C-alpha cells in the first residue's frame, strides 16, 4: 500500500515462498506471481534458474524438494536507501535432493522498488 520495511518484507517473503516452494519442479510455482512481486530483470533471471534447475538436459533429472517458511526469512532492513530500498535477506531452503537432505541458508540482498523486487544479488558471509 506504500513502502515500509514490513511492506517490503511481505514482497520478499512471497517471492521466496513462491519460488522455493515446490515439490519436484520449480516451474509449477506460477511465474506470474514472481512477475507481480519482482521486476522483469529479476523475473527473467529467476525463470532461468528454474529452467536449468528442473531441466538440465533430457538425460538428467532428479527429485528436488525445496520448501521455505516465510517467517523464517530473516529480512534485515538495510538502511541507506540508495534511492531504492535495500533489504538484506537470509532464508533457509529446506531441500531434499533425490532423498538426500540439504538444508542451507541463502543470503542475498534484495532491493525493493515499486512494491516489488527490482534487483536481488547473492551475498555470502563465509561458508554461506
Amino acid at each position: 500500500s506504500n513502502t515500509n520495511q514490513s511492506e517490503s518484507e511481505k514482497i520478499i517473503k512471497e517471492f521466496y515462498k513462491t519460488v522455493y516452494n515446490y515439490e519436484k519442479s520449480q516451474k509449477e510455482i506460477s511465474m506470474t506471481t514472481v512477475k507481480e512481486l519482482a521486476t522483469d530483470n529479476v523475473y527473467q533471471e529467476l525463470q532461468n534458474e528454474i529452467n536449468v534447475n528442473n531441466s538440465y538436459s533430457p538425460q538428467q533429472n532428479t527429485i528436488q524438494k525445496s520448501s521455505v517458511n516465510e517467517n523464517e526469512i530473516k529480512i534485515l532492513a538495510y538502511e541507506s536507501k540508495d534511492n531504492s530500498q535495500q533489504y538484506l535477506v537470509t532464508a533457509p531452503i529446506h531441500q531434499v535432493f533425490n532423498g538426500t537432505k540439504n538444508d542451507f541458508e541463502i543470503n542475498q540482498l534484495i532491493q525493493i522498488k515499486n512494491q516489488k523486487i527490482t534487483q536481488r544479488t547473492t551475498i555470502q558471509l563465509g561458508e554461506e
